[PDB]
């Protein structure tokens, strides 16, 4: 009978990639369907590289994709439209927030999978040892205890010990950790939903001096080269006071063997000022059904036994990874392993988007430009009184003649 061929997530990140082939290859066994699963390289913008090969080409060779949350307004003319096969009841399921960003033009093109929040993981050990109480609520008391502690450990002769880690790499990673710069600065949105370019303000400069001030002082210098799992490492290995990341760090920190088992909590990101916002970018991944599969049907039944409540679940409670089911919030068994589930869903709920729907095809372009600014800060050749002015010319030429 047909074979069904999954696209989605890497071994490269964590357990993600081998925990997605395990639930292909489930469902395969469930329903007595050969499946096959294709891996993808760690980064995103790379994974979208690669799957557009396989859409130019119309090609047939893949049935499933998983597409990040930022995707929709791309990938659109290469997925089936997945609608008609779900009833009302069934979508309601969802966040409709969720549903909403995966419909253009009225086909939905994806089933909500998980969702992803950027997020502050800490060492409570170390902040208990240095006499804080509390994290940092804001990015001055960040750098102050980072300061401090690495002052501290490195003494102790901890050599490897840095401050903070966070993904500053020029990719996908690094414009979600500089929109939550920016907006924690009040600094707005980059584009905003409307349209208006605005992130040629001083307080979206200020963010990115202040991010370039931290490399090679309470972050390493290579942190210019890191994406998720170079942080990971780094933090996971006991050797950041803090890091930046989303939540799959969790459960990976967690397990048996970690240096770092037991010995963190997380929480929402520090902010400027206690009036500016909350900055948590959102993330997350769908489940598209190629429009070029000759197995529709079967596809279908593949992203809706994925995108289900048990399969969700154990993406929380093995990964640690955001249900799209607001139902799985309140399952004692997620809770009872994730209880910051909880604690930090205003959190999730309130995360800021990038400018994906604004830019919608052509959001690729517009992220490439921002991290690419947003780089050159980092590694010191711009300020960032002169990055944000080219930023607003870059995204300006982008966006013309482009309406949402
Ligand atoms: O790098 C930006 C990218 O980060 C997040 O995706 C992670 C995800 O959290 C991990 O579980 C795994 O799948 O690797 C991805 C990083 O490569 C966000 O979900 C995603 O929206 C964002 O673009």
């Amino acid at each position: 009978g047909p074979v069904i061929r999954v696209a989605g997530d890497s071994t490269a990140v964590g357990e993600g990639g081998r925990w997605m082939k395990e639930m292909v290859e489930a469902w395969g066994k469930k329903t007595g369907t050969r499946v096959e699963y294709i891996d993808s390289p760690a980064d995103t913008n790379d994974r979208l590289a690669l799957y557009q090969q396989y859409w130019a080409a119309r090609s047939p060779d893949v049935d499933v994709y998983m597409i990040d949350v930022i995707w929709p307004g791309i990938v659109a003319p290469h997925a089936l439209d997945l609608k008609p096969y779900l009833t009302e009841a069934e979508l309601k399921e969802f966040f409709p927030r969720i549903v909403q960003n995966n419909t253009i033009r009225g086909k939905l093109t994806s089933l909500p999978f998980f969702t992803d929040a950027g997020i502050l993981y800490y060492r409570k050990d170390l902040l208990e040892k240095y006499g804080y109480t509390s994290p940092p609520r804001t990015w001055n008391e960040l750098e102050q205890m980072a300061e401090r502690v690495m002052e501290g450990e490195r003494r102790a002769g901890n050599r490897d010990f840095w401050g903070f880690v966070f993904q500053g790499k020029p990719y996908e990673g690094l414009t979600c950790d500089a929109l939550e710069w920016i907006y924690s600065h009040g600094g707005g949105r980059i584009v905003e939903p409307d349209g208006t370019i605005s992130v040629n303000n001083g307080r979206a400069a200020l963010a990115l001096n202040r991010a370039h001030g931290w490399v090679g002082r309470i972050a390493p210098q290579g942190v210019t080269s890191y994406a998720e799992e170079e942080a990971r490492n780094v933090w996971q290995q006991g050797n950041s006071l803090f890091m930046r990341n989303w939540p799959y760090a969790y459960a990976l920190g967690q397990a048996e063997g970690s240096p770092i088992r037991g010995k963190f909590g997380v929480t929402v990101l520090p902010k400027a000022s206690a009036d500016a916002p909350n900055a948590a970018t959102l993330g997350g991944a769908q489940l598209m059904v190629s429009a070029y599969s000759r197995y529709p049907k079967e596809a279908v039944d593949l992203v809706k036994y994925l995108a289900s409540y048990e399969v969700q679940k154990d993406n929380a409670v093995r990964l640690s990874r955001l249900p799209t089911r607001p139902a799985l919030y309140t399952d004692r068994d997620v809770l009872a392993r994730n209880p910051w589930f909880r604690d930090l869903l205003p959190v999730f709920q309130n995360a800021v988007s990038r400018p994906s729907d604004v830019a919608g095809a052509r959001y690729n372009q517009v992220s490439e430009a921002i991290w690419t600014e947003v780089h050159s800060v980092l590694t010191g050749r711009k300020k960032g009184e002169q990055a944000v002015r080219d930023l607003e010319a870059r995204i300006r030429r982008i966006l013309r003649h482009h309406h949402h």
